[PDB]
């Protein structure tokens, strides 16, 4: 875990990844009276669950107590479903690929009240993400920091075990920014470039973050997620 | 500017430093009858006023075009006015100084629905201050990354003059990037404790963005803040 080497942390990712879900959308029924939100909806709750199997791979996640897992997950949810939209969607620029079969651009965004509000920052994150040239390796690593740092900061507790735990948090998150700029020094990159490329990588995360909570408002989770989590 | 030397960027920043307002509050009355609200709103307002001269002393900032410049203060006020109240805060532990003469625990929160949530969090990242035992330094670099990077992704534009105001932000930013990096490279930290701290710090505003989501919504602006900027 603790000990993981940067291109260790890199395979483990990589491995890691979940699988692209097609949206369950009929092809030749006509597509503007689909509902859009409802696509969207019936979509991420599949992705969900290919989300727990992902986060349980994510290194020293399972470490964690199980209402730990939970809350990190509940915190995280909409953030890392936001982060791999944007990923998959970078070449593709205008449009957002929900899924291989519903590539949307930005009027198909004005079918439901506030959701092409939605959609511009999406694509505005995309389009970062193109300007930065993000590579798969960073995109993975981000995505498990987000994981990891969403809701580190909303345990409210200072008992002992609670401690321990965001301790052990920040001790894989630090193992995660290692391997960032390691990476960067493979691809190049000066020392002080490695420094203001993690950093712009970072702060898009505070963009992502911000998105989700926009997200949320549009749109018990923490007993489902239990249930998934403990298997 | 984009010339300024590092230790330079410091004295700017700690220079344009605002003053630590005052809350508008009788000491003789009853503290149960108060308007909690009432006060952190009068309070917040005035700093609002500060808060512009200071983003205006911000290396860079003024090169930018008044409605940028609108729009990034439009976007962080908010933040900007969390962070600083989670700094001045750090030394008093499960309290909140939102003024010398206005400092709350938890408890005083439970006055208005749903501000105890928010205390909370306030608390809990002051906290998370005193565990990183930030300096007066880092905290100057954060505050001015907050102003710089929290609307630099919803300009919504691709026009001449919006991309070369997108690269003048990010370029006024790596340089407060790389003045962290001196500070921790002074302080004694190795490469790697330089990194893995720059990370840690830049991973908490995140929290502070969603900090002030929560706070827009238990909560026009642009042309409020237009008008101050534009003098
Ligand atoms: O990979 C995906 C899949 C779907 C989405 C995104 C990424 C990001 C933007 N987005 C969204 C969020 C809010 C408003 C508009 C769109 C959609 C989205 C996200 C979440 C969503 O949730 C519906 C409620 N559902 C209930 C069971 C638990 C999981 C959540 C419904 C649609
Ligand atoms: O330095 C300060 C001063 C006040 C506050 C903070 C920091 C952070 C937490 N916080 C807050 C925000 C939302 C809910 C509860 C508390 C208060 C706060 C913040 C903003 C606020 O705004 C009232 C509306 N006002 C109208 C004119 C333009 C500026 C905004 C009223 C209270």
């Amino acid at each position: 875990a603790l000990s993981l080497t940067a291109d260790q942390m890199v395979s483990a990712l990589l491995d890691a990844e979940p699988p692209i879900l097609y949206s369950e959308y009929d092809p030749t029924r006509p597509f503007s009276e689909a509902s859009m939100m409802g696509l969207l909806t019936n979509l991420a709750d599949r992705e969900l669950v290919h989300m727990i199997n992902w986060a349980k791979r994510v290194p020293g996640f399972v470490d964690l107590t199980l209402h730990d897992q939970v809350h990190l997950l509940e915190s995280a949810w909409l953030e890392i479903l936001m982060i791999g939209l944007v990923w998959r969607s970078m070449e593709h620029p205008g449009k957002l690929l929900f899924a291989p079969n519903l590539l949307l651009d930005r009027n198909q965004g004005k079918s439901v009240e506030g959701m092409v509000e939605i959609f511009d920052m999406l694509l505005a994150t995309s389009s970062r993400f193109r300007m930065m040239n993000l590579q798969g390796e960073e995109f993975v690593c981000l995505k498990s920091i987000i994981l990891l740092n969403s809701g580190v900061y909303t345990f409210l507790s200072s008992t002992l075990k609670s401690l321990e735990e965001k301790d052990h948090i920040h001790r894989v998150l630090d193992k995660i920014t290692d391997t960032l700029i390691h990476l960067m020094a493979k691809a190049g990159l000066t020392l002080q470039q490695q420094h203001q490329r993690l950093a712009q990588l970072l702060l898009i995360l505070s963009h992502i973050r911000h998105m989700s909570n926009k997200g949320m408002e549009h749109l018990p989770l923490y007993d489902l997620l239990l249930e998934m989590l403990d298997a």
